[PDB]
């Protein structure tokens, strides 16, 4: 049965463990796959974990310059949450080397993309069944979540970005009926720039925080409506939220261009004036994950705050991070709660291996007890392909 | 419920891609099969891959010799589509050195060929139960589809061939209920040549687009409804479909005889006049791979194309290529939804292998905006066990 | 619901291949279960494979020494038809160097014998549950089929021995409900031998050909109601069942003498008068199988028969063999299907290696066309581990 | 539907073997986890074994050190019974290095510890959906049973510990409605020690027979109602449970502080004044394992014993062991079924290796007979790693 979609989110004190693959110690030995941009997304009866292949396993000779973002060989597939990725295990879902899935109660949906870099193609699929495309509109890397996208009442919202990286480029937000593109808008937003969007519903509305890599080191959110009416501006918080970023200071309710210049995929949840942010440790690399509750981030540009719980500590490996939600339906609660993962990448180029890769932590929000500690990934690097 | 087929061809404008097992990248580390002529097919609740094994995981000295075509140790197998053929994951079908196999909505029919050259024997599951053989009637190599058989109204049909492949064969053409021959016709079609038929349902009628090893380098087909009353002809269109052919020149309604002898098992998609060809990009090896949109190319005989879509790149490895269709039961769709599938040949007798296998990807058509591109095997070979 | 039980055997002119898994080709490089004594059952549902792992993988250090028929690590683990026995897709059994396995159209029943030589104890399950043991009687290797038991009317029914094999020994009945023993006869047999039982049932009475390991190259039959009360015998074929045998002469309703001590594991189908007889093609050791028709030869000392089919070629490794049926309530059939498992020996004794496992082939008894051909092992040994 | 646990436990007179996994033997050269504290629980439809991995394969490097008790890799899985610990067989339940798990008759119910020393926090799933969390109340490595906790009507009872392991503690029970802590009592027990307590219901009420590391050497114990009402002691029976302990001599109903320090994971049944008691051979070192029926053992403190029976031998190393049950809703007996299992620890600190990891046999309570044997765990070390 479809999901509603029109509850709050949960209001949550602290950060829960609720999973942890170890991926790339298991892939020292076993047959896991070379994965990056590691996502989760939960149905109305189970939450599983989606990722790109690199169409390749760890410890192989396959896994050799994979740093690379885009092949024919990548493809997004899942598998149950907190299980290694694997070709015995996992479930296939479409060609892509950019992506984003949700489920609308009913059936899954999964956004795919491959193709070149300027005529790349979105296949939506339907419960496994294509149902709808989307080609290159700026013929520059057309591009999305990397997330779960955002499903209210039947319908599935999700974000995309075709042009440069480092520059202003164009934002569409697609609503998804069935796999079918009903409706689309483009984003008149001159300045911002929206990558790699985190969208969760809230109260019937969707609401994204994404990825600024132009000119940005704080985060830009967008948020809109069943009929695509949105809203946009940067989350005011001088706790920046993106990586590479400044030392905290005086935030802006716009791009504060300090190292704002490339990042990583990211997150926050808001609530009325309040933000939890999501973010690295280190200010300067993808190392360390935090939660922090600035109960004026989203609009006030102080960098005062309240709670903060560790997650990966200083000195360990991390990378992207998203939010996914678990609806009522699924959790027997009042309201929509909040929930967040982290990959962990190990590999090039931080490492001295031939390969990047990547495992996964999650996280839900709750209001009983909780604790701060690092859950980092745990090889030894490098691997034996390496030597 | 049992498959309707009595809806119309989907009308498509270009194809968009469906799944990508890298098969063989992963056979690098992973225990994979070593497969050959596989091919996908769809109940109303799943598609899946199915393929000859070779009784072999890839990267083992049991790879040896797999240029061979015919074994007491091949296994007709399965598993979910995209995935890699392997022992884990796969369901065992048959013993087959050729096979066929498709649903009629209730419950799965194989079709395993196995025994002798001198007399081989078809065997028949019908839900995995034996539950109908027919013998060899030439005694030289009793030959099916190595694709989906068509199914219209609880009736299934598929083609089979005994004699030459050089010369003069026979052919026969079945109607199968519930896993029992029910009825046969020998083909009348003297200096015709009939092999690996790619078959599929048309308004309750089937239309298999075959290969002519004999002496045309364009296809062959054969109409028939089902009662088994049929006409023959030739795809007419000067895009020779087969591989090895000459030059794309004026096309001819009987069997193209210039470089006629040899061939690759392919497939087409008849639309009145027109013709949808799928075929590879070079005319001497099997290489590349492509659809062509002819307008007039299953009646009219010139060289002339209005849409042409790149699948796999010029220099790179292709091979066989198979028709498959996902009925409204499954998609939801007023018409049968046309796809197609290219196995990715590696190793012998065109690389410096001990072994061959093969990969496979998937296209199905589309209205919406696609884009041509290369989705090669991309496996680096040869491999640690033929070194 | 129950299987019936209460329909006659079918007749069958000849046998259609079933299954053939490549094991020990496919145990060279993925992780497959050094097994032997495999066997084939069917629910009303499926068709699963059972056998007796050594609780070791194969081309490892744990292999070693899998020449031994007993120890506490052997498990009866079991798996889907055809599919290759793997520690990920094999289900837990029971733990057993001894065992059967049968299911009554409701529940799976497996027994499982484990413990010392002197004093065994055979553990019997009803859907996974332990329901009943029995402790050996003669304190001399509590021992059982090795292949399905037979069920009628809900009860299902087994052959145990326990004593010497090199002479005379006890042999007894059981009637099985639910996984509960309920009646047992010891069979008043003075002079004859009785082993590893190959049990079908037939027109509401079981009928069993087992093995003489005593002074029997012929062999063994106990047939009896649902009631035990039995009948002995021996084949009388001149076609001699059991290995080792001496060549074909004229035969003997009792125990043949010449080459009587020792045996292999196998299997007849009794039809009237007639008799379809599965054996080695070798006299002396485990090569080769072939299918035989005397349609006088289970009463008759006569040497003739009309049917000689080819399994598996003389020069190649065979071994133990039972026979399996398949029930009207699975098939639609208005008879119960007769079908046969071959099991390919492999290792030591007769090849240099520190192991011995086996792989598997299957037929099914039809009334359609069937060839003969070799469908051997086909594994290159020895393996790594032996080098 | 719902567990009743209103039945009394089935009186038993002896233990049949049930599974074992072979485990540290498949691991050698296939891909299973290291894993230790391994426990086995039930739901109506099938059993399942917990284990907590190590985040890492046997035989890969990653295995280094896994001695260490806890850490951020340590998250808690389950297959099926006696099926290996495997990353393709396995399902994750809760980031762990401490848990209980259970099955109410709706839904499983998982408990995982993580965190810091000072401040580990115990997360609740209900059909993996977070549903309560708790947390360390005295900052001393909180931690729980390590075995299945017990569900009486709908509610699920647990044990959990925080203090000194050498020490006065702070033992807590806890009642779980799905998965919400609904009541939990601080026992006052002052010169008790209570961990790793084997839990079961006993007609509508619950038995613990836990570990005192503080100062005993006979397993204290806890019996509470659905009220959370409990009594108080230890194990009366001169026959000592822990290990280590002390000769065999008088027993005392309170702490038995000779060899007291220390102690082992273990289990027993009351019946009556009767006990039957699990517990290692050795009185210094986990090795062997052996089943004592003391007929009134519970509350006489004299160490004379009806019945042993051998299940490990004391040459061969065994670990931890813990009850569990199987309900009537699950058997179809008219009491509730009493089981055990014990982990067969291998590595170190009794072994020449790197790592540490454990297999595991279990057995249930029989009235007919049984026979005493040695199960081990069999693998031969150290493994390639180590070299
Ligand atoms: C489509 C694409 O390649 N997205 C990139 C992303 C991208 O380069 C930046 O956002 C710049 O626009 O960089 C990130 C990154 O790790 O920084 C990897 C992503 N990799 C893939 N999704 N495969
Ligand atoms: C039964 C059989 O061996 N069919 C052959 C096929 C065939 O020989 C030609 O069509 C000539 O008749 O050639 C093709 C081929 O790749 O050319 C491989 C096929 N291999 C398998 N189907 N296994
Ligand atoms: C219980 C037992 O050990 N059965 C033996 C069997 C037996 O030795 C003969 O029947 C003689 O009594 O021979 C066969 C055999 O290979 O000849 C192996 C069996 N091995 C196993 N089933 N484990
Ligand atoms: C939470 C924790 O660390 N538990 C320890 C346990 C503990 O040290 C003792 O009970 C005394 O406090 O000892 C046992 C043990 O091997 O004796 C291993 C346990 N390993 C795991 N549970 N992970
Ligand atoms: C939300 O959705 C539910 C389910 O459709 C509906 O009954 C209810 O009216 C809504 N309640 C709110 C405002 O959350
Ligand atoms: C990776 O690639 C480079 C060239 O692209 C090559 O030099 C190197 O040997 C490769 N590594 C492996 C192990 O394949
Ligand atoms: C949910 O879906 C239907 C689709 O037609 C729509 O009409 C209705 O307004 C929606 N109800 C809400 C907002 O809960
Ligand atoms: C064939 O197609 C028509 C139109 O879709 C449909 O109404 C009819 O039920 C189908 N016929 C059969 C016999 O299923
Ligand atoms: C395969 O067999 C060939 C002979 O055809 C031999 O030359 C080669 O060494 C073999 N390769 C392996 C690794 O088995
Ligand atoms: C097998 O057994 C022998 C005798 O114990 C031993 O010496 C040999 O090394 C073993 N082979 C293995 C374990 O690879
Ligand atoms: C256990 O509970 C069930 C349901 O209330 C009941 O039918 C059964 O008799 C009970 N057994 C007792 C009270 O011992
Ligand atoms: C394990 O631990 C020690 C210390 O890290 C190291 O010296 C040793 O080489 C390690 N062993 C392996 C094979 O990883
Ligand atoms: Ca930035
Ligand atoms: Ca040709
Ligand atoms: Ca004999
Ligand atoms: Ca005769
Ligand atoms: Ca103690």
């Amino acid at each position: 049965v479809k999901l509603a979609g029109n509850s709050s989110l949960c209001p949550v004190s602290g950060w829960a463990i609720y999973s942890k693959d170890n991926s790339v110690r298991i892939g020292s030995k076993g047959d896991v796959f070379v994965i990056r941009e590691p996502f989760i997304s939960c149905s109305p009866l189970e939450c599983r974990t989606f990722f790109l292949t690199q169409g390749a396993l760890l410890n192989d000779k396959h896994s050799n310059g994979t740093i690379k973002d885009r092949s024919p060989y990548r493809t997004l597939m899942s598998c149950p949450i907190g299980e290694v990725p694997s070709p015995y295990n996992s479930r296939f879902e479409s060609v892509a080397w950019s992506a984003s899935a949700c489920h609308d109660g009913i059936n899954w949906l999964t956004i795919g993309i491959s193709g070149p870099d300027n005529g790349a193609v979105a296949v939506l699929k339907y419960n496994g069944i294509i149902t709808d495309t989307i080609k290159s509109w700026r013929n520059n890397i057309l591009r999305t979540q990397e997330s779960e996208c955002a499903c209210v009442n039947g319908s599935c919202f999700t974000v995309m970005t075709d042009g440069p990286s480092n520059g202003q480029a164009s934002y569409k937000i697609f609503r998804i009926e069935k796999g079918k593109i009903v409706k689309s808008v483009e984003m008149n937003a001159p300045n911002y720039h929206y990558e790699e969007c985190s969208c969760y519903p809230d109260s019937s509305e969707i609401t994204c925080v994404c990825r600024d890599n132009w000119h940005g080191s704080n985060r830009p959110w967008v948020s809109f409506n069943q009929n695509l009416e949105y809203q946009i501006g940067y989350i005011c918080s001088g706790i920046f939220g993106d990586n590479p970023r400044p030392n905290d200071k005086t935030g802006s309710c716009g791009p504060v261009s300090s190292n704002g210049a490339n990042g990583v995929k990211g997150f926050s949840f808001k609530y009325g004036n309040g933000v939890w942010i999501g973010r690295t440790k280190s200010i300067s690399s993808r190392n360390g994950f935090e939660m922090i509750w600035d109960p004026n981030g989203w609009t006030g540009t102080d960098n005062n705050f309240s709670i903060k719980q560790d997650i990966v500590g200083i000195n360990e490996w991390s990378g992207y991070s998203g939010s996914f939600v678990q609806h009522p339906e699924l959790t027997g609660l009042d309201c929509i709660r909040p929930c967040f993962w982290v990959e962990l990448i190990r590999g090039r180029p931080k490492e001295n291996t031939i390969w990047t890769s990547g495992s996964s932590i999650s996280f839900c929000g709750v209001n009983s007890d909780t604790v701060g500690w690092s859950w980092p990934d745990g090889a030894e690097l490098p691997f034996t392909i390496d030597k």
